[PDB]
């Protein structure tokens, strides 16, 4: 068995190997990459996502989210308070202000220490979940707006034709902006490209151990757990690496830098934070190996998780027993 310790693997495809996205994903899995839940892909030196970022300040962040924490430094939830719209140029200036800017630090490890010590005492503003793309239309390799759709994968594997679309999302971050512990909708893959700016630190639990993280989360967030049998779908809970280590939960960590891709694999729980002003692009995708994960994915029916249009068909076809309850949650 490849990668039996579930380490995060880093790949360096050549320009030839970067042509065929599906083939490369299947290669990485042949080497055991999925066992970690997360992999890094460094593009060949010949590749670029677009020519420059000199012209992005006019993108609108219609609903910036202030991420307000409750709890203790290592175990907390965050809620998203909606803020007035602002442009990317306005948001970058805010990120760089004395109130929000990255503190002085020695290296990524020192910054990580400072994040876990101090996150809860601040409320950073995240421009998350913005439909759109920064890849040039002429970029033909690993262009996250030109991937094969999940609907087409389901159709190719299962023969069923369904409604829905699959488009990318932009994320504008600042110091301490946080993504809570989650797997993807329907335990899909994700791919995330860091277009510019400061790094993103990731934490990940191997898919084979995801239920260990779920059991700890039920213990740590007991009221939330009574409220919903899949409350990590709410994407509000944080648990630090120190707390994970104290409770014996297997995990790994890695820092993504500008110009790098990360792939999350089906049922790979992940969480993390931004180091400073940055911009990422991410999308969900599927492969044949996902189908079985999609069939078994948990679902929130309490009403909190509220998701896209396109998840309806996935539930309806892969999980027809759950469909009626899940749809009540959506309505
Ligand atoms: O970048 C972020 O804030 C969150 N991204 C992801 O969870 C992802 O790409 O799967
Ligand atoms: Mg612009
Ligand atoms: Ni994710
Ligand atoms: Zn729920």
């Amino acid at each position: 068995a490849q990668n039996p310790n579930c380490n995060i693997m880093i790949f360096h495809p050549t320009k030839e190997e970067f042509n065929d996205f599906d083939k490369y994903i299947a290669y990485m899995e042949s080497q055991g990459a999925h066992r970690a839940g997360l992999a890094k892909i460094i593009p060949p030196k010949e590749w670029k996502a677009r020519e420059t970022y000199d012209n992005i300040s006019e993108i609108l962040i219609a609903t910036p989210l202030q991420q307000v924490a409750s709890g203790r430094a290592g175990v907390f939830t965050q809620y998203h308070k909606k803020k007035k719209a602002m442009t990317v140029g306005e948001y970058r200036h805010l990120a760089n202000s004395k109130k929000y800017q990255t503190p002085p630090h020695q290296n990524f490890e020192d910054l990580e220490r400072k994040y876990w010590k101090n996150r809860i005492y601040n409320s950073p503003i995240y421009g998350a979940d913005i439909s759109g793309s920064l890849f040039d239309e002429n970029t033909k390799q690993w262009n996250l707006g030109h991937l094969g759709t999940i609907q087409d994968l389901l159709e190719k594997e299962c023969g069923v034709v369904i409604e829905g679309v699959n488009t990318p999302y932009l994320y504008f971050g600042m110091w301490k902006t946080t993504f809570a512990w989650h797997t993807e909708d329907m335990d899909l893959y994700s791919i995330n490209y860091l277009h510019l700016g400061e790094p993103k630190t990731w934490y990940v639990v191997p898919p084979e151990h995801g239920q260990r993280l779920e059991r700890l989360a039920r213990e740590l967030f007991p009221g939330s757990s009574r409220g919903c049998g899949a409350f990590l779908r709410h994407k509000v809970a944080l648990i630090s690496p120190t707390v994970l280590k104290e409770n014996g939960i297997p995990f790994n960590r890695i820092t993504q830098e500008a110009g790098e891709f990360m792939v999350t694999f089906p049922y790979g729980y992940h969480a993390g934070f931004n180091h400073g002003f940055n911009c990422a692009e991410a999308i969900n995708f599927a492969t044949p190996r996902w189908i079985d994960y999609g069939k078994m994915a948990s679902q929130c029916s309490c009403g909190e998780a509220r998701v896209t249009f396109s998840m309806d068909a996935f539930v309806r076809i892969l999980q027809p027993e759950r469909y009626d309850l899940w749809k009540r949650g959506q309505d």
